[PDB]
């Protein structure tokens, strides 16, 4: 179970749930996250850890160039978090309403 | 800016915003959580973190031990946290109404 990934890799999977996305890519959405330079010494070998757990699936569409993905069982751990993450946050009508509006703007905005 | 935190502090904040808890009750909200053990070695040292940091208060009671709580900085960073993550996940209308499901079968519990 992925309950016990680092913050960094939990963070990839939540990148690639959004969808299929380059290793380059997926190194400047983390880095709009952080807001700070990820280095590439440690995206790459995190990113063949999730491969090497079955998270994630690589494809080498050219040289230098890989596409990352979820698998299934990696859909099944961005889910299982955030529905643990929320059976915490809505504890009431206003924690309820706080995320229904952030769903719906998030919704509008596709 | 919390975005830095452990996976394991990021849960520890998640604890309390469902509400303020005895160290003992964060202790076993995520161990079942993790489904292992949680040392008491491990808790509370991250919990003096959070407290430094400012994301995290404590009192000391005279019914059990100890009570942390979240302080405003630390549920903007639970709410920051979450915003993110539902800004990757809400990708579609089928996860939209994923989500709508999640948070409606939680408030219907309560
Ligand atoms: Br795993
Ligand atoms: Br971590
Ligand atoms: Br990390
Ligand atoms: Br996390
Ligand atoms: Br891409
Ligand atoms: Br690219
Ligand atoms: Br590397
Ligand atoms: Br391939
Ligand atoms: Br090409
Ligand atoms: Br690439
Ligand atoms: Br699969
Ligand atoms: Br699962
Ligand atoms: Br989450
Ligand atoms: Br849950
Ligand atoms: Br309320
Ligand atoms: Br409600
Ligand atoms: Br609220
Ligand atoms: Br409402
Ligand atoms: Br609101
Ligand atoms: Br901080
Ligand atoms: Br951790
Ligand atoms: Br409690
Ligand atoms: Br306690
Ligand atoms: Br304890
Ligand atoms: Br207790
Ligand atoms: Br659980
Ligand atoms: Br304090
Ligand atoms: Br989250
Ligand atoms: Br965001
Ligand atoms: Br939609
Ligand atoms: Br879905
Ligand atoms: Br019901
Ligand atoms: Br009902």
């Amino acid at each position: 179970d992925a309950r016990d990934l680092t913050a960094f890799q939990k963070n990839i999977l939540t990148v690639l749930g959004e969808e299929a996305r380059y290793g380059l890519a997926i190194k400047r959405e983390l880095e709009e996250y952080y807001g700070e330079e990820v280095n590439h010494g440690r995206l790459y070998p995190n990113l063949d850890d999730l491969v090497n757990k079955g998270l994630v699936e690589k494809s080498e569409l050219d040289k230098r160039t890989n596409e990352y993905a979820l698998t299934n069982e990696g859909f099944d751990a961005v889910v299982d978090d955030l529905e643990w993450t929320l059976s915490k946050f809505v504890a009431d009508a206003d924690r309820r309403e706080r995320v229904e509006t952030i769903v719906a703007d998030d919704a509008a905005a596709l």
